[PDB]
């Protein structure tokens, strides 16, 4: 009596990611549910085999289905270009995707008793998202060179008159200039999914900006929200004991760092790179990042690890060397989707199961048993012995064991 | 008693205006003569002067080359109906950077019993910004709706003008902003950056977003590699250190699993400690310092990262036992004085610029310390009264300590 899981978007990848995403798979899901599985591999081989269709392909499954758990990719730069002999310099998967669902990324760190955290005290979940990656994606910028006046103009679609907005008058010398936007459309949509992803993990909501400085722009974000809150999310988020406020990203930190944690937090940062993230890879151990990409519409969903394909232990299973590669950011990924697919079918065997996963991964943990990245949170790595740990078999051979006990006696009921 | 000679002093607000004055009762002015070239920073005296006061206090920092500040009322809406303000004024630091040019960094002074964000951090981490990070230099503006967003250079010269496409809104509008930097400021972020690398003794490394904004930041970057190998790359290399460009994504990696010990020239948006999440994680801010650098090499002012300490201040006026952190305060004299004992070449004061770090830190290894350090140790809720001194107990035994290493050095 395997559970019905449902429609399910899979999303294979690469190296390291892909290795581990198969042993979850085989051991910790098949054993327990069958899915109406629509996988697409987006391992580079096969983007590149596709010339980069896969990628779309898989983002309109998503839509249709509404529930993605996709493996890390690679993205290639210029040496993976050289190194897989590639048609092109292929854009990243996770750009391609978001920008076709829409909607706004969150990540959260998985937080066990036995492993600290930069901040003691923290103990309920701080959940951070970003609007389409950055404000540095969207940036047009030259070098200005020599002396000259640069300007930004808005030109009235209609016809009516321009205005002229003096950006800097370069008088004796040159130097650099850009320019940077946002759509409205966009800000609307960052606002729907973070109102929606607070509703649906029952903490409150923080928008950040810097609008004692950028008045007009970081201003354009605060009104968008609260109309949109006050308008039509309100009266739902009282009825949880939960609430929406803006912050100047000044106080918000402050207060974040003096607190419990259980919050959503929308950033209006400039850069959303989980790797310029101080916080993030402070924790030290990135396999312990989940994320999530939540829609607008509040139904459709994709999750994934935050970190990488992890290529440096890659390299190390071709030459079959040990490896100590943390799965816990994969399988949560697998985990939060099948918990949203049961959100959207009712269906409580499955959530059940979810659920379940969740909490074994973290008791295996608690327990002591774990991956070299978590020994050293613990020990500090120049103090991690051999025996601190346990290879990515014997951490995913021990999961298993533990999930198997963990749903045999949880059926006696 | 040992003379120094000229300093540039201006006076605070609040919390930080009565701190700074017991460290120059206690600290400073019973070990040392000076040449105090005093200006009145306090919000109500400039005020009065239609902000002119801080000009001067600016241009004074000039001759001289040395200042130090205590923390300043940076006005707002609630803060103009406090002092019924003739106009809402400019920050004091801005004017002063703005005048002087100069890039601020910032450093957290350290102690090996207060633990840091990473237990490995064991050696110093000083971070400068370009010139307070480019928010400041933004110009925003709303975008009413569909139409066309470009951003255009039309040439000094009168030869052909530029025009590149920021946006085109086919379907309703959104906002728009255009930020810049001069070449010069540049150049003095990166000068600026070279001489305090030099002078603290530590390697130097550059962050940048240069694979997204290839012109704009690379240009920073090669800026920073022309200075570099150009006129200091050999002196980095009779001091045993270096200089390197890294990804902003590869060297805040890099700096979280490092034992600390470099600058970092970080080139960024918004360089305020409010919004720097390791900034704000030590857990006393209290301990929080900031030298501005000129380019020059010549000019140096010091100060406090944290604010005027309000809260603390309003426990002062009611009589109610206050427990604030001086260690910021302290180090400012002691980074103005360090420097005046450079110029001078003047023995006698350099000595005491580092004994009273030295005392500073002693302290509070001995576990001697203020409420802020005390929590950072055990935990908010865990501490008690007998866990910590209050401002004046704490100044005393500092007093005390510094005195007795005085003594000890003339034997
Ligand atoms: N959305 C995505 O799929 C995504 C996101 C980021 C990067 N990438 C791609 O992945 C490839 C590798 O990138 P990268 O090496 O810069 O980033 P990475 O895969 O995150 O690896 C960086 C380092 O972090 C540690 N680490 C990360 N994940 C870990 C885990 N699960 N368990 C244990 N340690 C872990 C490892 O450090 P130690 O080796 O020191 O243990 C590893 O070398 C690149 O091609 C990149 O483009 C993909
Ligand atoms: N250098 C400058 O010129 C500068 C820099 C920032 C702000 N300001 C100005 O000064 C005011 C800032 O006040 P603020 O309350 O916003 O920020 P703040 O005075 O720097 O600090 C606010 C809080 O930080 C803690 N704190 C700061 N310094 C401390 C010390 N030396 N010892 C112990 N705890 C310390 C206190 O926390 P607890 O209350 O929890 O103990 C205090 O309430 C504003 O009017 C602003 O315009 C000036
Ligand atoms: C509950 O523990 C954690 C939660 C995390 N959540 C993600 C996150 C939090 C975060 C918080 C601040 Cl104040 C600033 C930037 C941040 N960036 C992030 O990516 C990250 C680390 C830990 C730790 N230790
Ligand atoms: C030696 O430990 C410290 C040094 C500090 N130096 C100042 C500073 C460091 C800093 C480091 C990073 Cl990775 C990011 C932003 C930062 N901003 C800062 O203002 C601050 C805190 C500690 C701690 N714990």
């Amino acid at each position: 009596k395997k559970i019905s899981g449902g429609s399910v978007v899979e999303m294979q990848g690469d190296e390291m990611t892909r290795i581990i995403w198969e042993l979850i798979k085989e051991k910790l899901i098949f054993p327990y549910v069958e899915l109406d599985l629509h996988s697409y591999d987006l391992g580079i081989e096969n983007r590149d085999a596709t010339n980069d269709q896969v990628t779309k392909d898989a983002a309109e499954a998503i839509k249709k289905h509404n529930v993605g758990v996709k493996c890390a990719t690679i993205t290639p730069d210029e040496k993976r270009v050289e190194e897989f002999k590639l048609k092109q310099m292929w854009k990243s998967p996770n750009g391609t995707i978001r920008n076709i669902l829409g909607g706004t990324v969150f990540r959260e760190a998985i937080i066990c008793k036995n492993i600290p955290r930069l901040v003691s005290g923290w103990v309920k979940p701080i959940i951070i998202g970003h609007h389409a990656y950055g404000d540095q994606y969207r940036a047009t910028d030259f070098v200005v060179p020599g002396p000259g006046k640069v300007e930004i103009t808005y030109t009235p679609s209609d016809g009516t008159q321009k205005v002229t907005y003096l950006v800097h008058n370069f008088e004796e010398g040159g130097g650099v200039a850009m320019g940077m936007y946002n759509q409205d459309k966009s800000i609307e949509d960052f606002a729907h999914s973070s109102f929606q992803m607070a509703l649906s993990k029952g903490w409150p909501l923080y928008l950040s900006t810097k609008n004692t400085i950028l008045k007009k722009y970081d201003g354009r974000f605060k009104d968008i929200f609260q109309e949109i809150y006050d308008k039509q999310y309100k009266s739902q988020f009282e009825a949880q004991k939960i609430w929406y406020e803006h912050r100047l990203i000044d106080d918000m930190v402050a207060q974040a760092m003096k607190s419990e944690g259980g919050f959503i937090w929308a950033c209006k940062n400039y850069d959303g790179d989980v790797q310029s993230d101080s916080v993030a890879q402070g924790y030290g151990s990135l396999g312990m990042m989940t994320s999530v990409l939540v829609c607008p519409d509040g139904k459709t969903v994709e999750a994934e690890a935050a970190h990488g394909t992890v290529t440096r232990h890659y390299r190390m299973y071709q030459k079959g060397q040990e490896t100590s590669t943390n799965p816990i950011a994969s399988i949560f990924a697998w985990t939060r989707g099948l918990a949203h697919r049961a959100k959207l079918d009712n269906n409580k065997e499955l959530a059940f199961f979810a659920n379940a996963l969740e909490e074994v991964s973290i008791e295996t943990i608690e327990a002591g048993f774990m991956t070299k990245d978590l020994a050293a949170c613990i020990k500090g790595l120049p103090n991690v012995q051999r025996s601190d740990y346990l290879n990515t078999f014997e951490f995913m051979d021990k999961l298993g064991e533990n999930l198997k006990i963990k749903l045999a006696q949880a059926k006696l009921e």
